[PDB]
């Protein structure tokens, strides 16, 4: 019954993927971006120049007050609220309905996006990370205690103005193509993985592979960009900068500030390598490799002049706090978070982004001697 769910995935390019969610009785429809990056349900219940709807407490005869405060800080934009419970269901997804913890936000600080069309966020990681603390049961776990909704979901994140599915509960083997390989969940609190090995064009980086998982690695739907370790994103922009040096690009190219335009239809895809991440596998000195083809890491944008030229922002970036696989490297493959069995699955996905010679991939298995030393202690 999983049909009922591919598709209900909308977006804005990088601006997050969301699902349409109801909260309250009378069921109020609010649009929830989905984030593996994080653990609160929250919404925006205020006004604000940029929602265009919001949840109201008021209005629902099940919301129960928490009396407890809350505030959530990402990388990059936070908000505050007031944490509740209340019914929630998805109109696109299994036919259930939760008592879930809602935060409703009442202020916030470059988060909501102008004209974005979603008004909240689920995140979708383990209660480690949960704010204020891991007491604070995130939706899914409260899915899976109040149904019989299996302990997994699935996401296809397909490209670009961008869509996917959610599929809640289950793999639907109509979203990708070859097999799924997994990779073991580290630890249950970000979707932590260990990378253990790194090529570019084919070439191996050849760093202490600790060096990809300083301080960590994770699977986070709520990042746009890869972002890497500061050591790590020096050798992948040197390797990029020299493969692609028939054109020249300004530095602040590079740092994700300027964008980078090709008269339509002309943008030089062959001068960009290809990205291959390994990844530890499930049997014994056993990996498996992700391949990111450069449409995946130059995000198209908006042409600034008056011309019908291709622009694009480069999508990779740099990270002091580890390894962040986001949607820019999801959107090629179909994406299992197996909690069930504390693994991820990756796939080609039935989505895939296509170059004219070069295709993305999920190939095992691969030998790779010593993955235990690649974790960061
Ligand atoms: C704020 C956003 C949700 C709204 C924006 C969605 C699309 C916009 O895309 C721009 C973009 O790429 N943004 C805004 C990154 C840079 C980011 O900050 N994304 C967030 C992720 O939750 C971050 N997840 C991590 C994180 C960092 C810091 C704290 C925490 C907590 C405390 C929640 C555990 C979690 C694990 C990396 C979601």
């Amino acid at each position: 019954s999983f049909v009922e769910m591919v598709d209900n995935l909308r977006g804005k390019s990088g601006q997050g993927y969301y699902v349409e969610m109801t909260v309250g009785s009378p069921p109020q429809t609010l649009n929830i971006l989905v984030d593996t990056g994080s653990s609160n349900f929250a919404v925006g219940a205020a006004p604000h120049p940029f929602l265009h709807r919001y949840y109201q407490r008021q209005l629902s005869s099940t919301y129960r007050d928490l009396r407890k405060g809350v505030y959530v800080p990402y990388t990059q934009g936070k908000w505050e609220g007031e944490l509740g419970t209340d019914l929630v269901s998805i109109p696109h997804g299994p036919n259930v309905t939760v008592r879930a913890n809602i935060a409703a936000i009442t202020e916030s600080d470059k988060f909501f996006i102008n004209g974005s069309n979603w008004e909240g966020i689920l995140g979708l990681a383990y209660a480690e990370i949960a704010r204020p603390d891991d007491s604070l049961e995130p939706f899914f776990d409260s899915l899976v205690k109040q149904t019989h909704v299996p302990n997994l979901f699935s996401l296809q994140l397909c490209g670009a103005s961008v869509g996917g599915s959610m599929i809640i509960g289950g793999i639907d083997h109509s979203l990708y193509t070859g097999s799924l390989w997994y990779t073991p969940i580290r630890r249950e609190w970000y979707y932590e993985v260990i990378i253990v090995r790194v090529e570019i064009n084919g070439q191996d980086l050849k760093m202490d592979c600790k060096e990809y998982n300083y301080d960590k690695s994770i699977v986070d739907s709520g990042t746009t960009n890869l972002r890497l370790p500061k050591k790590v994103f020096e050798a992948a922009v040197k390797s990029i900068k020299a493969a692609s040096s028939t054109e020249k690009f300004p530095d602040g190219f590079w740092l994700g500030e300027q964008l980078v335009c090709w008269q339509a239809g002309t943008t030089p895809w062959n001068i960009f390598p290809v990205i291959s991440l390994y990844l530890m596998g499930e049997v014994t000195n056993q990996s498996f490799r992700i391949t990111i083809l450069p449409q995946q890491y130059l995000r198209p944008v908006e042409d600034v002049a008056t011309s019908q030229d291709d622009c694009y922002k480069f999508a990779i970036s740099q990270s002091s706090t580890g390894t962040v696989m986001g949607a820019v490297i999801m959107e090629g493959f179909y994406v299992v978070f197996d909690r069930a069995r504390k693994r991820i699955g990756f796939a080609v996905s039935a989505c895939h982004v296509h170059d004219e010679f070069r295709t993305a991939a999920v190939e095992g298995p691969f030998v790779t001697l010593d993955m235990e030393d690649c974790g960061y202690n």
